[PDB]
């Protein structure tokens, strides 16, 4: 608390009703996700930062009680943001909370310690979302830490959550520190190709084609 | 058909209005899905046995066609069922009809010419033979006359196949509880379609997941499948 509880989140389509909780893309701020939200009128994105304290998973947990206190969650990510959606999910269900799907953006499930951070630097290098006043100040050191945080990330267990993954439209080589999220989900794991190279996805023109295959993903039901 | 029109078929739960048209295991007959029928009572389900002839592919093409002229197609695959459905699904949107979605179950796509090891095609197909000697399904003359020649066929056609190409349908698959490795002449159904591929965990080895109480559980899976709108 102190100054808000809104600290560390975006609201976009704030008049909508089904809300979506999205990840961040490594450089750390969800601001990132404005242009994806146009597209996805119907929903209600509540956007994070990353939170650079250890406890990050608790005040995630935290904000997502107070946004939507009972009913399935539904939760997003795009590069970085897909390991930390992951991990996010694991809190909020072994409080207890259903989480419906996670909706993953090119990326996979970090499986040892040992990279499209200086692809999306370039991509923003003069974002003016971005060059913000609040934004600017702790630019570098948000994106170094969530970098941080992702290098040296290991995800083990598993959720109970459907996954979906929205593949790059270029060729792909999982790397032997990462591994598809079959072995993650109890649930069902699907995948469908996109469109652009990774650092692209969300942005432009492919946006446009992506956020189709997106929605597709949100509106299926069982 | 000749004396008869649905020699190569078996229909199941025939008062039902909503059709899966599905393709036998390895061994090469339809019946053998007569358990799982009743696991899926809202769904009746058109079981094809494996037709021997090289035009077999023209000759599902044509049933599916006479017992649904019309509509989006929902095929079925167990086994080596599977590498038919993905095969005879390409025939079918080649001739215009829309497949909406194939669930397989436990069976990959054919990369290149299956690997037998030290073993031969005679050996395990008495093999195969041997798993399910006691089934219900195999018993009547009519399988009995039949089944090594068709299984032998089958298994000869699945061993030499190398699939190639897309679908437009979705693909959904339902793996076995048991632990795997993807060998070198198989691969995932991802980039067999340029739709959605979905895949699940289910219960039961290979060769006991459609039976018995493993067939409980996966057939609640299959439902889900079955149930996906979007």
């Amino acid at each position: 608390g102190g100054s808000d509880g809104l600290q560390d989140v975006t609201i976009m389509n704030q008049d909508q009703e089904q809300i979506i909780f999205a990840f961040p893309p490594v450089l750390g701020y969800g601001l990132m996700y404005q242009n994806l939200s146009s597209r996805l009128p119907s929903y209600k994105l509540c956007a994070f930062d990353f939170i650079e304290e250890e406890d990050r998973l608790d005040r995630y947990a935290d904000l997502i009680q107070k946004l939507q206190p009972e009913g399935p969650l539904t939760l997003f990510g795009y590069s970085a943001g897909c390991s930390l959606a992951f991990e996010a999910a694991k809190k909020l269900e072994g409080q207890g909370r259903i989480v419906q799907r996670i909706i993953m953006v090119d990326s996979y499930k970090k499986q040892g310690v040992s990279s499209d951070v200086e692809a999306l630097m370039n991509v923003n290098r003069d974002n003016e979302a971005l060059n913000s006043e609040a934004v600017k100040h702790g630019l570098k050191q948000k994106t170094h830490a969530f970098y941080s945080y992702y290098v040296n990330l290991i995800s083990t267990g598993q959720v109970k959550a459907d996954i979906d993954l929205l593949t790059s439209g270029a060729d792909f080589d999982i790397p032997e520190w990462l591994a598809s999220w079959e072995e993650a989900t109890t649930g069902a794991y699907r995948m469908k190709r996109g469109f652009g190279t990774h650092a692209e996805m969300l942005q432009g023109e492919t946006l446009d084609r992506n956020a189709g295959i997106l929605l597709e993903f949100l509106n299926t039901q069982t």
